[PDB]
């Protein structure tokens, strides 16, 4: 059962990358704690087009999708991913790590149903990867 | 409106794109059609120096946020 | 000390790019650790007109002998 | 059966080398117009006699037999020329070709009798080549500079015409416009060529940067 | 059989080119014009070199060039192409298409033998491309 | 009249060479005769620096087209 | 066995270096000179550590890395290499070649015993070439006039010099430095050029010919 | 087996030609000494290129290759030349004389290898020859 | 005395040739040394415009004969 | 046997070409007069060096080598020259033409007897072509 953020900590993180920047260590800390749990693509989305302007946003969505690509890039290299599976019939395509495989497109409740702990956990720390990427490319 | 938009003499860059991308996004435009009028916004607005920094561009840059890491790396610094 | 070095306002590009890499190359750090040091430090001591040279760099410089190259195809004929 | 030219082309002809000159490619575009169908020597002696004048035609005449007397050196070099045949009593003689020989001298309806249709081909481009070299004969790239008042692409235009309308090899030219659209084209334009993140190999792609980043003035 | 273009139409469009300039839409319909039949690389590159002056002619080679190794990128990507044949025999080759070919360097009788209907389509759309292209950037 | 035809001091070597030819052509003499003649008057018009120019000719000209190309080539550019 | 260079002939190719700079012909030739045995990837690295000041050493490595890499390339792209053999297991890698493979590494003993003579040459060959690159970039032909005082000799030597140490082709130099002494050289040579009943199609056979006819002043 | 010249006596040879001049019997003799060995195409070629500035240089290139010309009208007027052998297989082509053969271009020990000592001698003859007609040519 | 000879500003070349050669021929030289004598005697006398004249000789003259015949025929009428 | 021509008679043409000059009608028929007979190649090359300067005589000297030469080619073209003969063995070297041949350097006698009429009429032929040739070209 998918479990929404607070919007409480969401506004709170987006007021502190508001004052301090994106670039901080108090930020990334705060990232890093909202960071915790294992987030659907649904969530991890929502939260960087909350938190972060139009143009940072941009730029993370194309950083994004370039770190799902490596990681897709090594799991296509090591059938042992906990993205994947054993058989061919569970290789995990990137329609379904950046949401868009079906049912799965703007319903979070699918997402968290189809989707494994593996995938959310390299979702997350992809997105994770291409924050930091972000925050030392804008400033 | 976002055609009005000129980055001013003594305006940054980021502010500049902060505000059209802003204009663009809260505008009547489909949702298909906000990045390529970002990108020709960028290209012909954002005046000469960076429109020329823009235009030798070695890569194609096809897409609003690697065009603000590019201009953002090689920007006059003043 | 090679943190102590930069361009004079006089000297040209290569008499300074043979003073940090001779200071760089014998001094104490690693190996492996000489290359990335002449790069940043030629991204930052090089006053600020090949600062920018540097910094405009529509491709992506990773040695310093290719930072060479492109300062002296591109400088300013003075 | 031999059909003459035109009057009414070969006036316009005379017209056009008359305004524009040997040289221009608008000129030897209509000779290679009025070069289409394989022309007899009388044709292509009269119409030369007609749009040339008398030096530049005196000039012709040399050339022409210059030209084909190459031609027939192949073809005593080569018996499987189209204008010779597999036995030597077909070997083609110049008078042959200049239509100089018997039953030929003036009269074009026995040329165009006796003739082969590889030697009418070999005439006809023996023919241009003799024109294009008198044209490039009868009227300096080293000297040309950019003014300081004049734009880019009419510098270009004078520059690339007079590299092409010269002497050098053909595979000698567009490394010759590239250097001299560096060391000429005064020194702002030079700065703008030198610092060019990429690395500029074609005229057209120095004109196409030039222009894309020129100081609008 | 080759026939050549009327050196009258080529003087109209000539004197065309020099008072209205390369873009107008006059002009381009005027090229469009001349543009009707399938040309072989031969008239085209006369017609370019007689219209166009230096500077421009060098610019719309670069282009020709460019826009024609872009259709035999497509030519090798799609085995159907009206100027590829079925077997790898019939494969096209830039030399091919710009009329350096074997038995085509300078003769265009040869150059309307040895060529396909199809390409003569795809080297005159190539050329009609090019032109646009440097249309748009000499002014 | 050809025979009264001289290179001025100030006329260029073409201008006469055009002269010549067009008052020798359009003129009573037989067809078989005019090359001699033309090249006779290039030899002995023409005034003396061309005179010595076609004078001192390593090789032997034999047509009107080639003296005139050799001028052209060798003449003293003022 | 290895025998190491003089450190004399040594410091005396680093002051020529130092004095007459890296791209004087009398620089080239002593080079030449001191890289006439194949020497081994040791013998080299040492002396272009030691003649060469820091940045043109980075250059040189660089440039000596990316002519090893060309090497390779057409050695892969032929198993017959002088460096290779006929079978898979002497195919050289770049370690092997720049000194960085097992039991070479800083042991110039070792280094003589494990290489081919082939790969020897091949290696002295690569670094020449990379040191003429540097030497260009370390250190304008279509600006070169000829004074009205100057004689001829030294504008051609100053022609040529400008001419050969520029970015042209090797193919390019012989028609472009002819080509400049017909339109540079001022009027008077010009027109001795002009007018020469022989064709001259050789710098060399045009500077003997203006030398013989030039006009004693 | 090949071995080099000593650049040490090439620099003094070419600062006595430096100072004294290319036509000094001092100089002449000096080319003497160093020219005493039979040399390969590459050993000649090299010194030429080192001792002579870049027109000298030129001027004895070309009088160097008309005096091996010469040197081969001579040998197919006699098929008892010390570079040539006794069958038509021998002969001596221009190519392996100015070391431009297969086997030779570049390559000094190839050179040494292919080469007859007839060839040696009368290359070197050709060239001494050469130098003092250009000599007598530069001044 | 032969080399004593010069050609007068105002005489004209076959009578310089026809006494140098008189004052070669009758003179203590062997019979095969007066040939090249004479040729150079006539490129080191004959005032320098036949100097030049020969000097530039397309062609390489090898006999008195011939320098006599081409200078005859290149000389500036005058 | 040989008779030599009266060096009265050489006298006084002697004289005429000293006063009239080379090129005079006058001159030129007196020629003619002691051109009658076919004279020996002595006969000739005494009377030039007699009545010629020295000047005139070396330019008639090449004028008669470039015009023995142009005999001998024609008589090289066709073996029926009357100073041929029809086997090979009779061919005529320019030695026996100019009398350099051997039995014939400085004796007239032997020259007279080894000699054929149709070499003599050739010989005589030529030096005067010669004559007028050097005439035209002296003034």
């Amino acid at each position: 059962a998918w479990t929404p953020l607070e919007p409480k900590l969401i506004t709170r993180l987006a007021d502190t990358v508001r004052t301090k920047g994106l670039r901080s260590p108090i930020t990334m800390a705060e990232v890093e704690a909202l960071m915790s749990s294992p987030l659907l693509p649904h969530d991890v989305t929502n939260l960087m087009r909350v938190i972060l302007g139009p143009a940072p946003y941009a730029l993370w969505m194309d950083a994004w999708g370039v770190q799902l690509q490596t990681v897709i890039a090594a799991a296509t290299r090591d059938p042992r991913h906990p993205a994947n599976g054993q058989g061919r019939g569970e290789r995990t395509n990137l329609n379904r790590l950046k949401g868009l495989a079906d049912g799965m497109v703007g319903n979070p409740q699918g997402q968290a149903a189809l989707l494994r702990p593996g995938e959310l956990v390299a979702i997350t720390a992809s997105a994770l990867q291409a924050f930091r990427e972000v925050a030392r490319l804008a400033e």
